C-alpha cells in the first residue's frame, strides 16, 4: 500500500469531544484559522469578532479581496447559534490541494455555546450538501466551489485518530489528530478493504442501516427504527447517537454483556465519568458493536464493527490521579442515528461525492488491544433493505 497524498497526511488536529480541525486562510493577504471540519452541516463559517474563546478571528477590513454580499445569516440549532454576515473571498488550505478557490464565508459576529473553550479552532467548515445550507440552498458550500473552481477530483476521506488516552491542549497542539484527504485517498491510512455503502440523498452524508448486533446478538429490531427518521455521518457530533427506542435497546444489551462490572446510571447517561486504576481497563468485559450498512451490490450488506476503545471516551479525571477515565460515548436521538467522532475514529471513511456512496475501511489509528480490533467485513445477504429507508 503506497500513500500517494503526503501532503495532506497528518493535516488534522484535536480529539472527538472538542473536534477536529485542518487549517485554513482567508482574504489577502492570508489570514491563518483552525476549521472544524463538520460532515453534518453545510456552511464555511468563521470568527469575525473577538470572542472568549478565539484567539484569533476574520478581519474582513483587512482583506483586499473580500466581497460583502450584503445578507445575514442565522443559524440556531439544538444546544447553540451562530449568526453573521456573508461574503467572500479566496479561500486556501495549507496542507491541502494547492488550490486557491473563492468561496463563500459568513462572517460570525454574534454566537452561544457555538465555540469551544480550549478546542483551537475558530471557525468551521461544513462538507455536506447544499439542501441544509443556512440561509438557503443558494449559498453554495465550500466543497461545491472547489470542485467547480479547480481539477480536484469530487471526494476526500477523513482519518480522524482518536488517542485512546486524554490530551490537554498542549497536547492537542502537539499532537497529529488524523488526515482529511482532499481529491483522493491514501492508502497508508487504512488496512483490509473498503465496503461502499451509497449515499441515500445528497443533504446530509444520509445512509441505510440495515441490522444492529451487540457482540454478535441481533438486536432484533425492524431495521426502520435504526434509520428513523435519518442516519448521517457526522463529523461534527462526538456521540455515536442513537433513536431513543433504539438505545434503550442497544443498552440493555451493553449492560447485560458487561454485567460482571456495576456501573451507576449517570455512566449509562454520558453524563459521569467512571475511572480504573491505570492500565487495567477492563476492555473485554464491554462488548463489541456492528452496524451493518447497505451494500452497492442489491441483495447484500457489509458490517462495521467498533471496540470499547471506541464508544468508551477517554477523559481526565475530575481529581489528581493515574486512573484510566472514560465516558460512555453513545447517546439518545431524537433526529435519528448519528454516526460522529468516536465511531469514525474506528474508520478511514471514503465521501465519495463523485459516486454518492461512502466507504468504510479498518483505520491504520484505531485504538485497540492484543485481544480484538475493529473491523469492516462482508459480504453478507441481506433482503428487502431499501425498506430500512425511513420516509
Ligand atoms: C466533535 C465536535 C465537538 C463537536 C462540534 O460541536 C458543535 C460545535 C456543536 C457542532 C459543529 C456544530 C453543528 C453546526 N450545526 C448546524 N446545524 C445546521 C446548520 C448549520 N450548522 C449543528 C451543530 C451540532 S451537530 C453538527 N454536526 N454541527
Amino acid at each position: 500500500r503506497r500513500g500517494s497524498f503526503v501532503e495532506m497526511v497528518d493535516n488534522l488536529r484535536g480529539k472527538s469531544g472538542q473536534g477536529y480541525y485542518v487549517e485554513m486562510t482567508v482574504g489577502s493577504p492570508p489570514q491563518t484559522l483552525n476549521i472544524l471540519v463538520d460532515t453534518g452541516s453545510s456552511n464555511f463559517a468563521v470568527g469575525a469578532a473577538p470572542h472568549p474563546f478565539l484567539h484569533r478571528y476574520y478581519q474582513r477590513q483587512l482583506s483586499s479581496t473580500y466581497r460583502d454580499l450584503r445578507k445575514g445569516v442565522y443559524v440556531p440549532y439544538t444546544q447553540g447559534k451562530w449568526e453573521g454576515e456573508l461574503g467572500t473571498d479566496l479561500v486556501s488550505i495549507p496542507h491541502g490541494p494547492n488550490v486557491t478557490v473563492r468561496a463563500n464565508i459568513a462572517a460570525i459576529t454574534e454566537s452561544d455555546k457555538f465555540f469551544i473553550n480550549g478546542s483551537n479552532w475558530e471557525g468551521i467548515l461544513g462538507l455536506a450538501y447544499a439542501e441544509i445550507a443556512r440561509p438557503d440552498d443558494s449559498l453554495e458550500p465550500f466543497f461545491d466551489s472547489l470542485v467547480k473552481q479547480t481539477h480536484v477530483p469530487n471526494l476526500f476521506s477523513l482519518q480522524l485518530c482518536g488517542a485512546g488516552f486524554p490530551l490537554n491542549q498542549s497536547e492537542v497542539l502537539a499532537s497529529v489528530g488524523g488526515s482529511m484527504i482532499i481529491g483522493g485517498i491514501d492508502h497508508s491510512l487504512y488496512t483490509g478493504s473498503l465496503w461502499y455503502t451509497p449515499i441515500r440523498r445528497e443533504w446530509y452524508y444520509e445512509v441505510i442501516i440495515v441490522r444492529v448486533e451487540i457482540n454478535g446478538q441481533d438486536l432484533k429490531m425492524d431495521c426502520k427504527e435504526y434509520n428513523y427518521d435519518k442516519s448521517i455521518v457526522d463529523s461534527g457530533t462526538t456521540n455515536l447517537r442513537l433513536p431513543k427506542k433504539v438505545f434503550e435497546a442497544a443498552v440493555k444489551s451493553i449492560k447485560a454483556a458487561s454485567s460482571t462490572e456495576k456501573f451507576p446510571d449517570g455512566f449509562w447517561l454520558g453524563e459521569q465519568l467512571v475511572c480504573w486504576q491505570a492500565g487495567t481497563t477492563p476492555w473485554n468485559i464491554f462488548p463489541v458493536i456492528s452496524l451493518y450498512l447497505m451494500g452497492e451490490v442489491t441483495n447484500q450488506s457489509f458490517r462495521i464493527t467498533i471496540l470499547p476503545q471506541q464508544y468508551l471516551r477517554p477523559v481526565e479525571d475530575v481529581a489528581t490521579s493515574q486512573d484510566d477515565c472514560y465516558k460512555f460515548a453513545i447517546s439518545q436521538s431524537s433526529t435519528g442515528t448519528v454516526m460522529g467522532a468516536v465511531i469514525m475514529e474506528g474508520f478511514y471513511v471514503v465521501f465519495d461525492r463523485a459516486r454518492k456512496r461512502i466507504g468504510f475501511a479498518v483505520s491504520a489509528c484505531h485504538v485497540h488491544d492484543e485481544f480484538r480490533t475493529a473491523a469492516v467485513e462482508g459480504p453478507f445477504v441481506t433482503l428487502d433493505m431499501e425498506d430500512c429507508g425511513y420516509n
